């Protein structure tokens, strides 16, 4: 049956004082037992870390990048093993679980440029004779926390840029499906990174908990939901280290009139439904400016959503997997039930997908729910499942006031043919990530993802550019020679 | 007694339901009274400030810089009366007030331009037919907290980047000298700025809490002392917004054998005493590697000390001025007490500077310690004011270690000729601004002026190109354009 | 009469060997005479750069800028004098004199950003105990030679970023319109910049010649006319300095049939007809795809361009003034001329406009060519003059395969309210600077200008970043510290 | 006798109209067989590269990069080859190769992160309601001239930034050693480029003149004899097309009395010997201010030298191979009797090396000259040999103003403890790369490499972000959107 433990300095070491099951979605089956760290096997991780920042701190960038460059073949080669525990764990078929490595490699990609990106400003003559220049050095032990659905890219989101900026890592990855990122782990090892600066230390919230209340750790790295967003963001503040926390989000999408229809519903199958709905990034409201637009829309989702497949991740082909556990199952249906109840329409029912076939697990159907408002519980909350809600308005403004007006911010698309609509639409729009006739306007490892509003807690968002800040402190030198004796 | 306001919305307007006494510290009489807002008169600053902010949003960075150029020269004009007022309240001499307004005006010509500093990046084809770029857009109505030190530069920090980067302000500058801070402010007026783009709310705890709970501020920077740096981060924290937060200082200078001690110490005079030792980069302790350069420093020291000259702003030709208040004076003269009772050798005493001179106010003429060691409480904690301590130790490695030991590592200096030592030096120390030959490496308006460890609460430093980071938000737009019919 | 001199080293100077009449093109009259510099009189000017460049090199960037934030302040307090000259000389009326002078006045605010803009690139650690870094350091003496149709704005290009990057600059400009590039000029000193740094030296091929050959001289940034850049640029290169050269230009607009016709119409009297369209950004060809729109485009332009005003620059509210010269005048006519030979619609006749009004001096009216084709001589070469032609295409793609087929690719244009057709056309058209629906896609001071194909001569464009590059050479230093004896 | 062909369209191809000899260089005998490219051959070359670029310039930025990441590995995989092909051409021995081939690979890594650097600037309200911004987009067919000193690296200097960029390429290095070039570049389509992106095209002035005066090349990097880059550059710049020739060098480093002089002596080896002294980057005149360091530098350095060993790259351990050809070899000689003519004192002698050994091949061993002057033709002119001359002078200032003068100023270096007289050197002295105890100060891949004065032709210097700008073009896109009828309502 066998135990999943903890990469600590090279090393898996297990505590054995406490575990918890981690399961098969799919079946509903326990897979593996995960032992879950106290406070004292953090603080094993972090010395660990701590011990080897040093020499670290001095490794030129160049030698760190190296460690990416090789890591990155070792994502490829190790690519179906990856993928089959992401969907054994997770539950997601092999197609959404190549795109989330693909990502996660693109990350790496960013990282194997660290010299580029380590490049302090040097300024000539200050003041006559006086130079200036700028180094952004290592913080030290870093710590990054990380949620289930996407247990391999979100990670490589942190530890990567983190590590080639000279940092060490201790992570505590999403008890739910631990096994694809401590394998990923593992290969750093053999990419040549030395011992202790990358650890992953499994646990719940005593493992986090002793993250942050530890002096050690100088920066904390959060990605998960906003009410634990916001705990870690005022926890972490209050004991001074510095901290990035991204939250949830409810992504809505304008449909405009002269939009495409047949690419929009297209486009909204893979971004509302990919990976079960289970996405930060997910196209969760379409907001129809007409009816006229509403009416298509519905109608050619309807259609287009009979042929999604639901099942497990043995069958490929499939379009998505189970939901994570039996509680979020239960929390989804309760959504859809809401909704419902509120006097919301619901145009394809997957309350009862019953679409397995030897799975009882935690299966949820592609949902389409219209005319809903936003009084409705279930249109101000973030449902994080496979449904689809259709609000429609009477102008594109009333729409762009609509997503304002809520909680989140994450991310955003608006779907049409007019430039004038596209511009006052990203230039005015209140969320941090735009797209223009992209759905999952997710930024690429180039740039850095964050949302606004109560969608991110901090001033730096995460990987891209603003990990490199957030992953180094600036040091100012001011140099002056007065002594003039040798010349 | 002139009753000292608030600028709101470009009117000066006052509440008058409490006040407090400023001072004019070198004779210690009550000057003016300065009204202090409560939460009411704030929230109508962030309203006036709210109620600007949707054009000056998008009002193009070229045309906002503008009013910029413009402030530039009318700091300039008025130089002698900003320095004028600040000598009246903080008590410093005409030359450190212009020393202060210089590097003021540098931190305006910087945001003079910020349509090259807005630049986002922009990315071809991310995937195929596919752009992205980023915007850094405005926050909305910031909120700027600044201490008595630099009553011009320091707010000279925040609200020219934060405005030009298209945000509204809300000032709060320190009670002890509002004068000066108000003045510049009102010029702002004169530069073209529309109405409530610029509020400037005088008042105490009371005021900051208001700017800390209320909704619409989004972005809040302290400068200050470490006890409420801490307060100020944890608070706005707690409330979802984004904090800036630098706190106190003691900065140490490595004086090494091989550094010539002639230009050492006349660089630790002005480092030490300038001011009147009130500065978050003051040099307030000398670690002399050896002693060789022990003796030496504190001989030569003692000399140059000879001909300091304390004393009022009204005579120019004074070195330095007054400390702010007979509570800080008080307190200064008690780390002195402190120190000479923990073992440490008082070399040239200060307490009873006695120099003035028709001036029963706030007063501490320089003062040189010797001998004094990492358990001493004077040592510890900021004394903030005309004292150098002398600290004497085996190795320059020692000297370092006693460094990276302290609480604060705001700013620190090493005095050598080798070019190993300074690399060395420059590279390890765990200290924000490092000076080679430099005893205060304070940054160039074009750089981010930032302590580590417990001198600075976040990930942004002050001014410069983190201030440009700090006072925007990043959204990065993905770009696609499916059909191509009018095209064909 | 009156003798125009140089500024050699802070003076007025004349060598009064060789001279030429400078016209005011309004009355045909010669208002002024020029003295041409021989080699010997630029070799003054070099030699006044050269001995003024060392400390001009060493001096800090900060003041540097300074000089350049005084000069901002000068050209707008002399704004009227400016526009003045230019009129007098070149033609232009009033506002298009302002708004040559207000982009030139751009320049000089990115200039005042210099601290920024010379920021190297410090790397730690290249090996273990190894850090380097670049500096982007002076070139020297750099030469700049500048065309009529901008006798501030390009001279503003050029000298505010090469003089604040530390160079000393020799400028030869038009000798069709000198007065007002010296006047600017003389400012500089007054703006506190040392003598020598900044030199005029007036004349022709000889002073052109003089400069390329010195070897001294070490950059050259030209602007004008294809033939000359190309000389420019293949003389530079044969005696091994550094060049940038822009050439002519025939900025064409795609007019979609989803364009808002209303709004290209306004756009193009202005892009097409102002300044005389003695433009480089000059937009002398609208391509109609279907018509539809070509019928509807020259409708409302016809219409439109009946309200338009030709004549002197002593009455304001005129659109434009004359052309440059009687020689320029009759070429324009020919290209007119040319058009209704070959077979084209000469829709408005502005031939023979007889418009003013005590003037026999150089007009030429707007016009508007319809039916024009690809064969045309008048569609191949540059007009330089106040006429837009009209080509009608079946489809968008025929319309870009006709722009990127000519020999130029300075500046273009689309019309359409399409984004998909606005990113096809941005993304794969040839030309430098394109526009959406933007008939003059001038980038601004923060940006550069300069266009591809057969309009510019080098890899490193105009004003903005480029000539940040352009006006300074790349230094790598690598640093290393074997011995740590001092510090041990 | 195998002949060596070109890399046209993905695919070997060989004319057969003229040819010349490969020699090897350390026993002086004829390897190989160079078939020679005439302008028809060129041609289709670059007929293949423009066929080529309409597709590879509309590729993503993260695809591109993705060859270059391939690339990467497959130049590691074949390191041991890559070095015997070039030992076995130019001469030079496996640790030196290794070297080569590892600042190649640099060059690679830092085009892996094209997406990064092709990032151009954003700018939102220019004037209300207008944004504009940069891209920095290809430029076509781009042409490559490289030396035979370093038939790798410099060729990786250009084509993996070049290419990566969004451009296609046309390669024409040295004749005298050209397996290693085309072993690599066929490395590239196993690496996963489309055929005709990249192309290999031997030759001698004849294919040179070709890519220049084809119009469809629009850029050209020249590296090699400032005559030569004079020559391109002019050629160049008389057809159009942009350019960047990089020529000569003489590399002073200044010996101050404060420096570590064991250090320097060391590092001092490798610099002067090192490659045969044929490297732009090779130091080859030591300026000893006072004498004091004058006799103490020629005193360790004479001793340290004993110790250095010439011989064929078969031999590994040696310190140096041969020098490229017979005629390179005479010259060098040359030089030598030269300065012994001129007056100079032949401290170590290594004309007749007869250290091999069954091999008359083209070798010179490590020589130090002492008391040379500026009024000497081998101290004006770059040797390109292993040959350390010293100068004697005065004071610091004496020695940076020698440098100055010198027609080159490619690389330079300090020996001091100092920080001062470091600084205003560096600030100061009139070269493009600057060493502080660093007698090569090489610039690392995300730096530019490029020299001052007649060491270089152009604006933009070589790899490194320069590269970038050198091999791309700047748009500038203004962009408005005047008719909001459709977002109403
Ligand atoms: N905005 C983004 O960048 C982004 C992107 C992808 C996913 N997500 C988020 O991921 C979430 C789902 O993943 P999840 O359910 O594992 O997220 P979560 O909110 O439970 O947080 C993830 C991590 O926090 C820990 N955690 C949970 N409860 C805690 C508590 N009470 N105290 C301390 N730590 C605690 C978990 O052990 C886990 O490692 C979604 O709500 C979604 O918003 C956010
Ligand atoms: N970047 C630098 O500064 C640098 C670096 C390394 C080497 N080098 C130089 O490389 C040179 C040695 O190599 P080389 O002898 O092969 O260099 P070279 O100057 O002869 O030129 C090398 C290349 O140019 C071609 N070529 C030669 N003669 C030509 C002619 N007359 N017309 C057109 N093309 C011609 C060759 O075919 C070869 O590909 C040295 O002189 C050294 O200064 C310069």
């Amino acid at each position: 049956m066998t135990t999943i433990g903890h990469l600590i300095n090279g090393q898996l070491v297990t505590e054995n004082t406490r575990s918890q099951n981690v399961f098969n979605p799919a079946t509903g089956e326990i897979g593996k037992q995960l032992d879950l760290a106290s406070t004292k096997t953090v603080e094993q991780a972090i010395s660990a870390a701590q011990h080897a920042f040093p020499t670290w701190r001095n490794t030129p960038p160049l030698k760190r990048a190296r460690v990416m460059f090789r890591f990155k073949e070792l994502l490829e080669q190790h690519a179906d093993e990856i993928c089959r525990l992401i969907g054994e764990e997770h539950g997601k078929i092999a197609h959404d679980a190549m795109g989330e490595l693909q990502r996660g490699i693109e990350n790496v990609e960013y990282a194997c440029g660290a010299p580029e990106l380590l490049k302090g400003e040097h300024s000539r003559n200050v003041g006559p004779g006086i130079d200036s220049w700028s180094e952004f050095q290592p913080m030290g032990v870093v710590a990054g926390i990380t949620p289930f659905n996407f247990p391999v890219m979100v990670p490589l989101w942190m530890f990567p840029m983190a590590i080639v900026c000279g940092n060490c890592f201790v992570l505590k990855p999403s008890e739910r499906d631990p096994s694809s990122t401590l394998y990923i782990a593992q290969l750093l090892q053999e990419a040549g990174l030395p011992d202790g600066v990358m650890n992953v230390v499994n646990g719940d919230k005593e493992a986090v908990d002793a993250l942050l209340h530890d002096d050690r750790v100088k920066a904390v790295s959060f990605v998960g939901s906003t009410p634990i967003a916001e705990y870690i963001y005022r926890t972490a503040s209050a004991n001074g280290k510095r901290c990035q926390a991204l939250g949830g989000a409810k992504n809505h999408a304008i449909v405009m009139p002269d939009a495409d229809m047949d690419n929009a519903v297209n486009q909204l199958l893979g971004a509302a439904f990919g990976s079960s709905g289970e996405r930060c990034m997910a196209l969760s409201v379409a907001v129809a400016v007409g009816d006229a637009a509403g009416d298509a829309l519905v109608s050619k989702m309807t259609q287009a959503m009979q042929k999604l497949k639901v099942g497990p991740s043995t069958d490929s082909g499939n379009d998505f997997g189970p939901v994570i556990t039996r509680q979020h199952q239960e929390k989804v249906i309760g959504y859809i039930n809401s909704a419902e109840q509120q006097g919301a329409t619901i145009v394809v029912d997957g309350r009862q997908p019953k679409v397995p076939n030897h799975e009882n697990g935690f299966f949820v159907g592609g949902t389409l729910i219209d005319h809903v408002t936003p009084e409705m519980t279930s249109y101000q909350e973030e449902i994080f499942g496979p449904v689809l809600q259709v609000v429609r308005v009477a102008t594109m403004q009333d729409a762009m006031d609509l997503i304002d007006a809520h909680e989140y911010g994450n991310g955003t698309c608006i779907f049409t043919r007019d430039g004038e609509a596209a511009r006052y639409f990203s230039d005015n729009i209140q969320v941090g990530m735009v797209g223009i006739n992209i759905p999952l306007p997710v930024p690429v490892a180039y740039h850095s993802f964050g949302g606004w509003k109560r969608s991110l807690f901090g001033d730096l968002h995460a990987y891209g550019p603003d990990a490199v800040r957030f992953y180094t402190k600036r040091k100012t030198v001011t140099q002056r020679w007065p002594s003039a004796g040798v010349r």
